[PDB]
Parts: C-alpha cells; sequence; structure tokens
C-alpha cells in the first residue's frame, strides 16, 4: 500500500483505490495502473521533473529503502496478477529489486523528488508507474 500526497491530490495504484478515491476522482488510467483523487488537506511530497535513471524506492516487505537503477518509462508486457490480465502496461520503469503484491504504492524518488510508485514485479523485478510527465499535479 502507499500513496503520493502532492498539493490537494492523492496518487495511488488504480487497483488499490478505495470507494472514497472513486467518489472524489480527478483522473484514472488503467493502462498505467494510476488513479488520482482530491484531498481536503495539502500534502508534502514534491514531484521530480527530470530523466533520472537512478534513485531509491521503499520496499514494505523488507522495511527498507533500496538504491536502484531503473529503465526509462516504456510500454512493457506484464504477467497476470490478481488485478490485471497479462497485458501491456504503459509508462512503466523496471529495476532489479526485491518485490511482492502488498508493496504496490511504495515511492521511488531521485534527487529532484518523487518519480513514481511500485506497481509490478516478481523474480527480483519491481516495476514502477512513472508520474514525472503529469505536470498538472503541480497546480490548481
Ligand atoms: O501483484 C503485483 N502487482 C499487481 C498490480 C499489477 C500491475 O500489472 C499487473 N498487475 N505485483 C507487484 C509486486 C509483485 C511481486 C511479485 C509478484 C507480483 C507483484
Ligand atoms: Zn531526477
Amino acid at each position: 500500500s502507499g500513496a503520493i500526497y502532492v498539493g490537494n491530490y492523492r496518487v495511488v495504484n488504480r487497483h488499490l483505490a478505495t470507494h472514497n478515491d472513486w467518489a472524489n476522482l480527478v483522473w484514472e488510467d488503467s493502462s498505467r495502473d494510476l488513479l488520482v483523487s482530491s484531498t481536503t488537506a495539502q500534502g508534502c511530497d514534491t514531484i521530480a521533473r527530470c530523466d533520472c535513471q537512478t534513485g531509491v524506492y521503499y520496499c514494505s516487505s523488507r522495511r527498507k529503502h533500496y538504491p536502484v537503477s531503473f529503465s526509462k518509462p516504456s510500454l512493457i508486457f506484464v504477467e497476470a496478477s490478481e488485478y490485471y490480465p497479462a497485458r501491456y502496461q504503459s509508462h512503466l520503469m523496471l529495476a532489479v529489486g526485491h518485490s511482492e503484491p502488498g508493496d504496490c504504492g511504495g515511492i521511488l524518488r531521485c534527487q529532484h523528488g518523487v518519480v513514481g510508485i511500485v506497481s509490478t514485479g516478481g523474480n527480483g523485478l519491481v516495476g514502477f508507474a512513472d508520474v514525472r510527465d503529469l505536470l498538472w499535479l503541480d497546480e490548481e
């Protein structure tokens, strides 16, 4: 589990969104596994605006933050899980890093701020959903 809290937005994995998220929906995209809902309180996270390929992510199944090298956001075939059929997921970045289902939502960050959240993984893979192209998270 986990979310990004930037401005009056909450960014979560679409497959983990709650009824309150769907009832206060700003934007969602199944191909990216992302959903954004509105919040009453302002958040403290800042979004990175960059092309970094190194950063650190939080792994809840190890209670640890790990430094990783990750690929640029791309369209990658991901295997069936409880939440999506084997399909192509867009804006996804891969790294070698330990992963399990309850980790979705952990933040990946670089020197500039939050880069994305954990979404896919398996066999020493972990795939993040990028948010650096969503410039509107910084305003309104
Ligand atoms: O179950 C999921 N993610 C579900 C969301 C998803 C995105 O694309 C398809 N399903 N993951 C995330 C971490 C992990 C480690 C080992 C095995 C699976 C998984
Ligand atoms: Zn960066």
